[PDB]
């Protein structure tokens, strides 16, 4: 979560692996009609509850698309079409921290040889420094999330870990990402907080582990 | 969420009013990046318990990227890239079924003047047909959907309601040709309604099931 940008400047936006446009043309109950959405891929997160630490892990980092749409709340115009010319420069613009957001550990679905299960272990090691397998993993939900723009589906994920397990690094591969152990104590005030900025996953994951794991512990 | 879905095809969208991808660059620990994200307005959900038959309102609709995503699970390609020789027939296709979803109401935060409460009353009147006033919005959370795509914020509400002010039909606004069903979910059976896997549900109808009976259900008896 380094806080740290300089030169934001929003360009054109032609081809991508992670945002395909596409048009669904289709008759429902006979009338017809179509529906421009984004091809995008599936994901997983996972919630780690470390018991030596009395704390669940998170993880914090910069995500362009969150600073991106703050610019455009505090200047509005900001993030209009841009030219053929190249990309515009983001003048007046936001310090890194407008991006900087708390999310659990999350992962894409985008390669075909790795199942849900270890795509969560992989993005765990790399991301939280901790040594996970799929065995010790557990399935909380699998929802969709943003129907109105994608059909991806995302699986939440729960486990267990000790300091044991912390047998190295996060920090992305070297990507720059700041690992958070929350106390149970402050979870839910910082769950509530809206000065923070947390995603909906974080909100349910810190919910959950209260409420239904947290009172059978011990 | 009429489940009849005929003729369901994929076409390349080469231009759209409502799409709006961007690509942000930007220095980080000085090493050149770039991102690509698309540009969304932010939204509102709000979760209604209706008291007199004690059940949540809900929303049920058919979400065409839902659809065509579940298409895409179980028949990978079918949404691979569309050439010029126009749009390319789903062949094989799933029932409308697989993109039907339960959903809470939501809306956008796009008509000036109008606050967040606001906005969410006026799309519980144009979906679920309740009158609600905005100073009765109990605020649950406000958070960043889908922070790797894109920069919209949504925030929830919470507010109960009697049959009394179901004043309004549902269905949506019949302008965008919208088909949303509103359903009741009784509450001795609702944490068994978001544990099932054998519904689409988002994640804001899985904490707002968790919510209600963990923050507001005790405190009604
Ligand atoms: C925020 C989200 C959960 O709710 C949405 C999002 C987009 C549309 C949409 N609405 N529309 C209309 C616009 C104008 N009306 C008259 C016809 C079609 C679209 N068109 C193409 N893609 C579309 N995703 C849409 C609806 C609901
Ligand atoms: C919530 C999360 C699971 O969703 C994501 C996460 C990352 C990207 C993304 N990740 N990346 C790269 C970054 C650098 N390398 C090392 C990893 C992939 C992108 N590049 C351009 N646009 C992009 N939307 C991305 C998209 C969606
Ligand atoms: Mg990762
Ligand atoms: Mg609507």
């Amino acid at each position: 979560s380094m806080e740290r940008i300089e030169g934001a400047s929003v360009g054109r936006c032609a081809a991508s692996p992670y945002l395909r446009p596409l048009t669904l043309h289709y008759r429902q109950n006979g009338a017809q009609k179509s529906w421009d959405f984004m091809k995008t891929h599936d994901s997983v997160t996972v919630l780690l509850f470390n018991s030596s630490r009395r704390s669940l892990v998170l993880v914090k980092q910069f995500r362009p698309a969150v600073y991106a749409g703050e610019v455009e709340r505090r200047f509005p115009g900001s993030l209009a079409a841009v030219d053929q010319d190249g990309p515009r420069e983001l003048q007046p613009a936001l310090p890194g921290s407008a991006g900087v957001t708390v999310e659990l550990c999350a992962g894409l679905v985008d390669q075909p040889g790795l199942s849900l299960e270890e795509v969560a272990c992989k993005e765990a090691w790399e991301e939280c420094g901790y040594h996970l397998a799929p065995s010790d993993l557990r399935r909380v939900a699998t929802y969709w999330s943003g129907v109105g723009l994608t059909g991806s589906r995302q699986t939440m994920f729960y486990t267990e870990v000790t300091d044991a397990q912390r047998s190295g690094p996060g920090g992305g591969l070297v990507e720059l990402i700041e690992v958070v152990h929350l106390p149970l104590e402050g979870a839910q005030a910082f769950a509530d907080d809206p000065d923070i900025p947390k995603t909906l996953g974080v909100i349910f994951g810190v919910s959950w582990f209260l409420s239904q794991v947290a009172p059978n512990l011990d």
